[PDB]
């Protein structure tokens, strides 16, 4: 027994199949292990562990692994970076995010929390060890979070600080919501998203039933941001290779909380885009041609709540985006490292 808090550098395991030239698959062929054939968390009886997610260094990690990934994979044709122009080739190349898993060097070890209700914050009662995390695919994405894992009871909502309102909100859905995207083939860069209506406006409704329970029972809004440049202001996405930037206003205005059918959300291929791994811009080449399809999960919502309305009655929201960091603390909430003293 016996541990401390404390960090240190992690390695990865993937099932990336060899030869397979999905820029994941190569990626995680050259700088992670094959995954442990034979895992196995040994229960820690009537323990209580302490964690953070927004406070955690396995997402920083986790970051800094994913903007190497896609620094050595989607190449932009030219890069607009500290007002500087390097220009490249931009080759099509295969996309599609594999699951990673993070393990301890020996010597430390991740506690995993079971605690079904956990909110990423604070105390945890049904904690176990582990040296690997789980398969987590790392889908770059605002203002939604798709094909990740579910609360596995009620939805969970997961802030630093609530009443913050500066702090990212993070809603973790128990059932998903399928979302289709298409860019039919031969406007190349028009595109759409369909999603089922009742799905969404159901889980809506239980979201805004979840959040009225820490608000003080206050009048819940869901409206679309607050201006912005459009990776916030839309629903930004990697589909295939191609940035899916898709107006979400049918989402958080469509309050009807006659209208059951299928939403369909109209949708711009973009080249121009706005970096998440920092700096400036990166200019791709148009999309390849034939049918650009992709069918995800929504398993999250990326929040952020309206500040001035103490004295009101009413706790706007918006969907939210921009650190990548909070996608990665979505799933990766449950663990912690700790070494073994
Ligand atoms: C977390 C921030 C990132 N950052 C920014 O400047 N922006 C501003 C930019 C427009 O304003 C949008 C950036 C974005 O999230 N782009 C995006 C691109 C592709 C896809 Cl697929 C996606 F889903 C999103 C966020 C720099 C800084 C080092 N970091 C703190
Ligand atoms: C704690 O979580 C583990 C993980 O599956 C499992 O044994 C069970 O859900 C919990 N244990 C108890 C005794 O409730
Ligand atoms: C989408 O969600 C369903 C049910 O929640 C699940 O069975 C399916 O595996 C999920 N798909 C992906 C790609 O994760
Ligand atoms: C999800 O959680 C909500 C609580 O906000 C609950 O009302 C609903 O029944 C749950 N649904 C599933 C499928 O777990
Ligand atoms: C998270 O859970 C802890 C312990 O149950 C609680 O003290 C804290 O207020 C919760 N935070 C949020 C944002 O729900
Ligand atoms: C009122 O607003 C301040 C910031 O202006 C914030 O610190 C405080 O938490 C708000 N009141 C409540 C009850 O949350
Ligand atoms: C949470 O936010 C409120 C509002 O600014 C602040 O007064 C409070 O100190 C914060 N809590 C912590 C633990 O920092
Ligand atoms: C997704 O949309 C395309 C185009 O509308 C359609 O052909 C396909 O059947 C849809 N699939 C699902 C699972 O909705
Ligand atoms: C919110 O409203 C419900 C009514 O369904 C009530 O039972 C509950 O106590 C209220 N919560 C708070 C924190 O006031
Ligand atoms: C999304 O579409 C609505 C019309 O339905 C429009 O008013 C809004 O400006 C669009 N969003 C952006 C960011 O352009
Ligand atoms: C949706 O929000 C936009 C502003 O972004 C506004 O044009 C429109 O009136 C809203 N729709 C409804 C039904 O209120
Ligand atoms: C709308 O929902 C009702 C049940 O609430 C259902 O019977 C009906 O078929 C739905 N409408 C459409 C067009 O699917
Ligand atoms: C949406 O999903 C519900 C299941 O929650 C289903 O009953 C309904 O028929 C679906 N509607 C459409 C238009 O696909
Ligand atoms: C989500 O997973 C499905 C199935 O693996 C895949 O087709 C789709 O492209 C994924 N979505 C994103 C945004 O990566
Ligand atoms: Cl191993
Ligand atoms: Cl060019
Ligand atoms: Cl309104």
């Amino acid at each position: 027994p016996v541990w401390k808090d404390a960090d240190t550098t992690l390695f990865c395991a993937s099932d990336a199949k060899a030869y397979e030239t999905e820029v994941h698959n190569v990626w995680a062929t050259h700088a992670c292990v094959p995954t442990d054939p034979n895992p196995q968390e040994i229960h820690l009886e009537n323990v209580t562990e302490n964690f953070n997610m927004w406070k955690n260094n396995m997402v920083e990690q986790m970051h800094e692994d994913i903007i190497s990934l896609w620094d050595q994979s989607l190449q932009p044709c030219v890069k607009l970076t500290g007002g500087s122009v390097i220009k490249q080739a931009c080759p099509k190349i295969s996309f599609d995010p594999i699951p990673i898993h993070y393990c301890t060097p020996a010597g430390y070890v991740i506690l995993k929390c079971n605690d079904k209700n956990f909110n990423g914050t604070g105390p945890c009662k049904n904690v176990s060890s582990v040296q690997c995390t789980h398969g987590i695919k790392p889908v770059v994405s605002t203002q939604l979070l798709l094909n990740g894992s579910l609360a596995e009871e009620e939805i969970i909502i997961r802030s630093e600080n609530l009443t913050n309102n500066a702090k990212t909100i993070i809603v973790h859905l128990n059932k998903s919501v399928e979302i289709n995207c298409t860019r039919p083939s031969n406007d190349i860069r028009k595109a759409y998203c369909e999603i089922n209506g009742t799905k969404w406006n159901k889980v809506l409704k239980q979201v805004t039933e979840k959040l009225k329970e820490h608000f003080n029972n206050k009048t819940i809004i869901f409206q679309p941001p607050s201006g912005g440049d459009l990776e916030i202001t839309m629903h930004t996405f990697n589909c295939r290779g191609e940035f899916f930037y898709c107006n979400t206003t049918q989402l958080f205005n469509n309050t009807c909380i006659g209208c059951n059918g299928t939403i369909t959300l109209p949708c711009k291929i973009k080249q121009i885009i706005n970096m998440w791994q920092g700096t400036g811009q990166a200019m791709y080449a148009p999309p390849i041609d034939g049918k650009i399809n992709c069918v995800s999960n929504i398993t999250g919502i990326l929040l952020t709540r309206d500040g001035g309305a103490n004295n009101t009655s009413n706790e706007t929201f918006r969907p939210g985006g921009g650190d990548m960091r909070d996608n990665w603390r979505s799933e990766l909430y449950k663990y912690k490292v700790v070494q073994i003293e």
